[PDB]
């Protein structure tokens, strides 16, 4: 057992709040927001040694990132930003910071009861997205 055990698995989106406004804050254009906001992604989290992989699959886009905690990587986000990302574990919360064009946004993933809760923040705009096991 180990570092991310309680996050590993296949998760499905069950609710979202304020995601359109979060995406507006990030700078996402109208048509991408509409199609992305309609998506119902499955998130697939796995661990092999020290390497964590997070996949997000939907009709909008399929993404995959692999990383080592605390070790920066370059990521092309689903909305086509080129960002410098670092993911760390802080008190049992996976904290994903993206840096680009002098801006920053943070995506936190938390296990709460039987759910996996995703909190996306930029400036004062937050979105909360709740996933359940698939
Ligand atoms: O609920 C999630 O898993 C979740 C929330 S935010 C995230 C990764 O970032 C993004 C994904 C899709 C679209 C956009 C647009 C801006 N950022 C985006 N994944």
């Amino acid at each position: 057992s180990h570092m991310c055990d309680a996050f590993v698995g296949t998760w499905k989106l069950v609710s979202s709040e304020n995601f359109d406004d979060y995406m507006k804050e990030v700078g996402v254009g109208f048509a991408t927001r509409k199609v992305a906001g309609m998506a119902k992604p499955n998130m697939i989290i796995s661990v092999n040694g020290d390497v964590i992989t997070i996949k997000s699959e939907s009709t909008f886009k399929n993404t995959e990132i692999s990383f080592i905690l605390g070790q920066e990587f370059d990521e092309v986000t689903a909305d086509d930003r080129k960002v410098k990302s670092t993911i760390t574990l802080d008190g049992g919360v996976l904290v994903h910071v993206q840096k680009w064009d002098g801006k920053s946004t943070t995506i936190k993933r938390k296990r709460e009861d039987d759910k996996l809760v995703v909190e996306c923040v930029m400036k004062g705009v937050t979105s909360t997205r709740v996933y359940e096991r698939a």
